[PDB]
């Protein structure tokens, strides 16, 4: 009877809550982005394409997925599909495949209305690796950012600049050098919208 | 701000609530594409396919996505899964592997009723990269446009016969020598109408 | 208004319209065309060869046939072909799935004429010894129903020929001609025929 | 416009006899088990790789099974006695390579043709790539594979699988294959483990074959 | 027949009506046993320091809201069900590096007392070094596997032995198996009061 108290209690917050439509000029939204890098699985020079495995941690903050833990035995977090909520549409810019998901698509929401959503992904983007096989390696850059949302209506945000690299995979065919992932500001002539993206930068040499 | 999500989601509201069936020779619909080149990634010699990477815009306006700002909260525009609206059914004639798709499928809806549809592809297609390693380069084309849509039905424009090249890889083994893009009108032996494409002409070399 | 008027009388018609398959009472023949674009490989390691083809269909159903006085003098329209029924064509000695390379949409007549013209890349048992000689290699595939016999579906071609006059002139192959010959097959197992369309090309690099 | 008639009648009469048949079949269980069975039509052996010993063959694989639950009297529905339906509309067993190294790819519709008596008859087309040591196959004996058939997760007490003969249907094998058939049998296994009570079948398929 | 076709029937609408399982919690936490079966290393790549392995991963675990009576569904003691109609724990592997491909049909068997077996075959390719395969030692690689967004206060994870089901190893794979262990690994995260739980698989291997 517990149990089932504690189960009706999240199935009766679920419903709750499930009973917004992105963001907007006048409801914007800021995304915290991080990479943590795993891999680099391969390098490829006769097509200048580079694969990376990372998990891409994503983080917002929604009013309407806000609930007082007393109105709901206390419960403080959930975890949900990714496809039951609303996620940005962050995106590599310069890809050369679709984006594998490694993983399940769920997301974590916190009773303060913050979510969670750390996808592992697989991605083949544009990178000459010439000067891998030397001491001062190759350089390659991807820019993430919102394919369809300017900086009016979804600002991303870094908390560092320096890209995880804890779980570096320790025997890679590649070690790396420096990674790093910056916050830019881009205004471009055809549109008076200034328009955002995070530069992920990788150092890497055999 | 309530206020706004509420705003918004009353216009989708009204705008999803006669269903527009698609174009037809009494309702004609005029689509305007062009191409933004990002990266010729291979040229198989063997199998005479080159490999490419590019955003495909795509516009077009409809009277049933129109709606005066002022009634909705000064509401400009909306964003929407391209597969909750009808889309044209642009299509590369000379294909040799189903396109892959690296974006989001999100359309941008704005007051007027226009349309704004940017994917990002990955296409395979019949090109003979002879020449590809010599000053004068290779040159390939292949043709875009509706599959089952006559020019009576889908008439294409482009906004320019220059393809835009300012996005193109700069560290890609192949470089760009010309990139054109060229409405055609062209009759079948198939088919009492007439059906019009955009011819994607590249010259490209090592 | 007069768009939107059109807009209706279309929407009525699609109402309106929205079968079984069909059966030995009720039988439909399907007419099959292709037209060639590409050999793009030959695989002499495995006996494979893929090619990139226009797949023609055509079939016609009472169940889709409609007055244009009565539809405000609509004459046709495009409906997805997830939405009909379509005949299960299939090509007998394919080695990979099919890849679908156009939307899969069918063109409707009010005479309920369908009309389905998928772009296909298809790898099939082949193999090209010979290709490098001025003879060519010779292949075969056989195309038809894979559950319905010839009392259900018939099948009927426009030509024997292949239509070649959309085959790149770039490719790494060159063809020295390129047939699709409908057959019946007699079968003692079985009171009723089958029907095939052997498609059959010699080709060269 | 009897002819229309006629047409619609018949149209009337199957979908009468499909929506009659459609208690629902929960599948087979020990109180109500089922005989499912399992013959191939070897087509073609594509490629067999030495350097990490899978090899990859196209066959149809024919199965066939009998419900009560699939019968019906000619009589009260129009004299039909056979129909087609989509794989996905009925109850289909989850019979399963036990060795293979890639997912089954299908290469043909998904199509059943159910007859008045219950028996249902399915025959897919697919390609399967399966652990396989090619060593041999370059010579006059060649080599020799094998890989396991079965229910993934029913037991012998509710599928009983059966062959109709050991011989592999190679009546319909590519004659320009890069490989020549030596044998193929298709032979019924019955495995006890002593954790479990129960019996476990298999249909194992065990392949000769050698380089043209 | 009819009857007993029914009592399934019946036992299997009594089950998916009943409040709905939203999955496990701090409250109603879920223990999952898991085991490997590893039938071939078919393939390792030292131009990308990548194995891909074929096995069986065995899951089991038990739910209040899946028990039933048998005498009261006319002895019916299991049955199966498709594994997208049921709950399913989230184990994924940590470190692999394309998706996991699924060999074989996604159904579960679920007994009386509310255990659900679930036994999926899969292909995976995982980040793995493989100097060494061409020695005597061999190589020895290891894959993580664990809930992805669930702590151990509310998924433990258990196996049954630490031993790798080797019984159905293929016997001419390319490489043969040196030994191989599944072992519990309880982590702290400085991110997070609750511990997390994964199974690490650690294989051993040559030519
Ligand atoms: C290249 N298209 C194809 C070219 C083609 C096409 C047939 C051979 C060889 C190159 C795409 C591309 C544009 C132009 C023609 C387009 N198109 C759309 C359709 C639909 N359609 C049919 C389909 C099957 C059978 C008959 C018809 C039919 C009859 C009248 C009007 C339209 C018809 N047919 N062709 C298809």
């Amino acid at each position: 009877d517990d149990k089932l108290h504690s189960q009706a209690n999240l199935m009766r917050l679920k419903s709750d809550l499930f009973n917004y439509p992105g963001p907007t000029k006048d409801d914007p939204l800021t995304v915290t982005l991080g990479f943590t890098l795993q891999d680099i699985v391969k390098a490829d020079s006769s097509t200048n394409e580079v694969d990376l495995v990372y998990y891409e941690q994503q983080r917002w903050k929604l009013n309407s997925l806000m609930w007082d833990p007393n109105e709901y035995g206390n419960i403080t977090d959930f975890r949900t599909s990714a496809a039951d909520i609303w996620t940005p549409d962050i995106t590599a810019y310069s890809s050369t495949r679709p984006v594998q998901v490694l993983s399940p698509q769920i997301a974590v929401v916190t009773h303060d209305g913050s979510v969670m959503f750390i996808p592992a992904q697989r991605l083949s983007f544009m990178c000459d690796p010439t000067g891998v096989d030397s001491e001062e390696g190759a350089t390659c850059a991807v820019k993430f950012g919102s394919w369809v949302y300017s900086g009016f209506e979804i600002d991303l945000k870094t908390d560092t600049d320096q890209v995880d690299l804890s779980s570096y995979y320790a025997s890679s065919k590649y070690e790396i050098l420096s990674a790093t992932q910056t916050r830019q500001v881009q205004h471009y002539s055809c549109c008076p919208e200034p328009y955002i993206d995070v530069n992920l930068v990788v150092k890497f040499r055999e």
